[PDB]
């Protein structure tokens, strides 16, 4: 478990003053100052001496300087070739990618004066608050949904855990609503999106931080996807994402991809045991969770559609992971289909 407060409060590379300048440096395209800071960092710090929390915060801070350079069109590790050993040492300690993710940008990013930010645009706050709210709640919902596999539908503990998970997933809904109300789609495409492009590090390419990196897909795999669609595009996105996750989430995701999902296994229990009143309540509680997922994916799809429109898309047709809104349409159709299947099983009652 990575406690966010213990990471957000760190400044292991003494960059707090620099991050008050960074929005202005990025505005004036001052690539010399960005590159000079990367060079100073590799000479000023023995990263092998860092604790885990220090290395996570360093990844957060160094990652944002790197993404700023990449935003100008320069591969930062090709320009500062000593970065590669530095980043490699850091990722040995974190056992995470040598690059920042949504985790670094949201929950590990401090609130207030020290908040790390690429730009001066307040639309940026919409992305930061979006993932900073979404991630902790989704993580609690993962712990709770994981316990459902080992409870009976007829146990009120089942229904109560699923309800808790639905409440915690609502944090993803609150997160995307913060984005819808603060982030203008046109300012996103033209001012924010360019900071989330891929960076070549040790001969492979790491996508930038993205909303898709909140572990919502982990909820999906345990809850409905399981091992049921082996060749889908969504299982390929998840495949590519497992090792971007914090280590503690990786076994949950891997085992869930290799097992039947909760809803599939609870469908079997339902149509084979004595269907009582607690059992309907328990099955009703799984549909509640799914319906919360839709309360996220429906407005998310609209937001992505206004942003990728001809008028609004700027220079991009994809998200940071290389997909169009078609991918969102497919994840959301998958979820609508589970809601239909659950409502079918319940219709007699
Ligand atoms: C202007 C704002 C946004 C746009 C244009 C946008 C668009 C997209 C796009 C194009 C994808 C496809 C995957 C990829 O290529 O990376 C995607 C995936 C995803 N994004 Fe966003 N997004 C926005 C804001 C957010 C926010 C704030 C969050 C979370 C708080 C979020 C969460 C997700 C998730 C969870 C996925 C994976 C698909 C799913 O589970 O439905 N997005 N988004
Ligand atoms: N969710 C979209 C747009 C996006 C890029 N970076 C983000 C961040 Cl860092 C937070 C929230 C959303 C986004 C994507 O995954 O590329």
């Amino acid at each position: 478990g990575m406690i966010s407060n213990e990471i957000s409060k760190l400044d292991p590379l003494n960059l707090d003053a620099f991050f008050n300048q960074l929005p202005s440096l990025n505005q004036n395209l001052e690539v010399s100052l960005l590159i000079d800071k990367l060079r100073e960092i590799t000479k000023s710090y023995l990263p092998t001496t860092f604790s885990i929390n220090d290395a996570l915060a360093a990844t957060r801070d160094l990652g944002m300087i790197m993404s700023s350079v990449r935003k100008l069109g320069i591969q930062p590790v090709s320009a500062v070739s000593d970065l590669e050993v530095f980043l490699e040492t850091l990722s040995e300690i974190t056992n995470m990618v040598p690059r920042e993710t949504s985790y670094h940008y949201g929950p590990w990013n401090p609130i207030g004066e020290r908040e790390r930010r690429f730009t001066h645009f307040p639309d940026e706050r919409g992305l930061i608050e979006g993932v900073r709210i979404a991630i902790p709640g989704i993580e609690l919902a993962i712990r709770e949904i994981n316990q459902l596999s080992n409870l009976s539908l007829n146990d009120p503990a089942f229904e109560s855990l699923a309800k808790s998970a639905a409440l915690h997933v609502y944090q993803a809904v609150d997160g995307i609503g913060e984005t819808i109300k603060k982030t203008d789609p046109y300012v996103f495409s033209h001012e924010l999106r360019p900071f989330f492009d891929p960076i070549r590090i040790g001969g492979k390419s790491y996508i930038g931080a993205g909303g898709g990196q909140i572990p919502l897909f982990v909820v999906d795999v345990k809850l409905w996807l399981g091992n049921h669609s082996p060749n889908s595009e969504y299982v390929s996105f998840i495949k590519d994402s497992v090792f971007y996750l914090p280590p503690e989430l990786r076994p949950i995701c891997v085992d869930s991809l290799l097992e039947p999902s909760v809803i599939n296994q609870k469908f079997a229990e339902f149509g084979s045991v004595e269907i009582t009143d607690q059992v309907i309540k328990g099955m009703e509680s799984l549909l509640s969770v799914i319906q919360v997922l839709l309360k996220f994916r429906k407005p998310h799809f609209q937001l992505a559609q206004r942003t990728l429109s001809k008028e609004n898309r700027g220079n991009y047709t994809t998200g940071s992971a290389g997909y169009t809104n078609s991918f969102n349409h497919m994840v959301l159709e998958f979820t609508i289909e589970v809601e239909k299947q659950i409502r079918a099983v319940l219709a007699p009652y």
